[PDB]
């Protein structure tokens, strides 16, 4: 069981993404990531959305969303998470 | 494209939910959802997530975050939305 900012830290790890390559796929402000991460600010549906369609993030939409999984889609929990 | 306030209203009308009946099923308040609907106010993720995370709507996710389905899985779009 992972809380919002757990788990965007987890799909970045899992995608051995630094905050920075995050930053610069999403277009999310570095600063505003870091809040993102720490628990500080609570990402905004349009925001969120922003950040699931960045390509390596989709895999992760139902678990990020629903901590349910569909893997004959492509829908996978991220790896560090230890989904199970 | 469909916005935010336009999935949300596509997603309750496709299940053939009034807003009230949508209220009482995700514990979402009646005034806060009219706002989500008119666009008056945005949904935290959290929020988001409780909507989605309501049985009916869990079908719905990929399709909102990310404007993609997998109906192999169950991930379909809102009849209404006539997506594709
Ligand atoms: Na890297
Ligand atoms: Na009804």
């Amino acid at each position: 069981s992972n809380t919002i900012s757990e788990k965007i830290v987890l799909m970045r790890k899992s995608e051995y993404l630094s905050r920075q390559q995050l930053a610069d796929l999403t277009g999310v402000p570095y600063g505003t990531l870091s809040y993102y991460e720490s628990g500080r600010s609570t990402p905004p549906t349009d925001v969120m959305m922003n950040i699931l369609q960045t390509p390596q993030f989709t895999k992760y939409t139902l678990w990020f969303m629903t901590n349910q999984i569909a893997p004959e889609s492509g829908q996978i929990a991220p790896a560090l998470a230890h989904f199970g």
